[PDB]
């Protein structure tokens, strides 16, 4: 209904990042007779014009469209200077760091669960015909040890090493090129946050992909899950699974691994 929030309900905490328009903070949203809610706050640093303020706020209008357990929610906006966008906080931070730090504490079933949850968020977007374009582990947040979410779409935004050949060669971005990127995101997850094509130059990436090279099978990845990944990386977009297919398959693989 009304997304406008009184600034006095927000307590700005530490800086946790930055985007195009300004710093991102963690903070708190307070309301009478309720517990304080942890939030992320995107700020528009020195936005001293209507055109910049409008470009900033359109990122809120984008997030407002979505209602899914595995995509971060818009809580509200403050439309007086300085303009803030207030989002739900994923308290455990960025997935890549979480996987690196908690590696000897996480099992395969947990990694597969992260992939499944993300696939449900992306199937949801696919059903809305919304193309993400920026699917990578670095854009996934950790809400709890058993819960990951796509981060803010403004903050998520060329990522050559993640991109489908059709996106690199022809600038085509579709749900099918989303599927490719997700394949890479699943590889990152199984590798506990190692980046794809490490030590390889961006301009060389397409040469390798067109030569038929693909990211290798992670250690202790189930063959059935690597097979699903190689399907995501079919050179021909028409041959890749849809996110609807991915979610059903991942559901089966997860059950198998439990
Ligand atoms: C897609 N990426 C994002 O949306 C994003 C990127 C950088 C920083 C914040 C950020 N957005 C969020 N971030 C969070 N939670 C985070 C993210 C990063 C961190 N960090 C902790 C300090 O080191 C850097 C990253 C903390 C945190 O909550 C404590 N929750 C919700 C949103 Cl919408």
């Amino acid at each position: 209904r009304d997304y406008e929030i009184q600034r006095e309900r927000i307590e700005l905490g530490r800086c946790i990042g930055e985007g195009q328009f300004g710093d991102v903070h963690q903070g708190i949203y307070m309301s009478p007779e309720n517990p304080a809610m942890a939030v992320a706050i995107k700020t528009c640093k020195n936005c001293t014009s209507d055109s910049v303020r409008e470009k900033f706020l359109q990122e809120a209008l984008t997030m407002r469209q979505f209602d899914h357990p595995h995509i971060v929610k818009l809580i509200g906006v403050i439309t007086e200077n300085p303009v803030w966008i207030i989002m739900e906080l994923c308290t455990l931070g960025e997935l890549r760091s979480f996987l690196q730090v908690r590696k000897f504490s996480l099992d395969l079933a947990s990694l597969i669960l992260y992939a499944y949850q993300l696939s449900t968020a992306l199937a949801y977007l696919e059903s809305k015909r919304f193309v993400h374009r920026d699917i990578a582990a670095r854009n996934v947040l950790v809400s709890a040890t058993d819960c990951v979410k796509l981060g803010d779409f403004g903050l998520s935004r060329l990522p050559i090493k993640w991109m489908a050949p059709e996106s690199i060669n022809f600038r085509r971005f579709t749900s099918a090129s989303d599927v490719w990127m997700f394949g890479v995101c699943m590889w990152e997850i199984l590798m506990h946050g190692v980046k794809p094509f490490q030590g390889v130059k961006n301009n060389d990436v397409i040469g390798r992909i067109e030569n038929g090279e693909r990211l290798p099978m992670p250690p202790n990845c189930p063959p059935t899950l690597y097979s699903l990944m190689t399907k995501c990386w079919a050179y021909d977009p028409s041959r890749r699974p849809r996110f609807t297919e991915l979610k059903a398959q991942l559901s089966t693989i997860l059950e198998e691994e439990k």
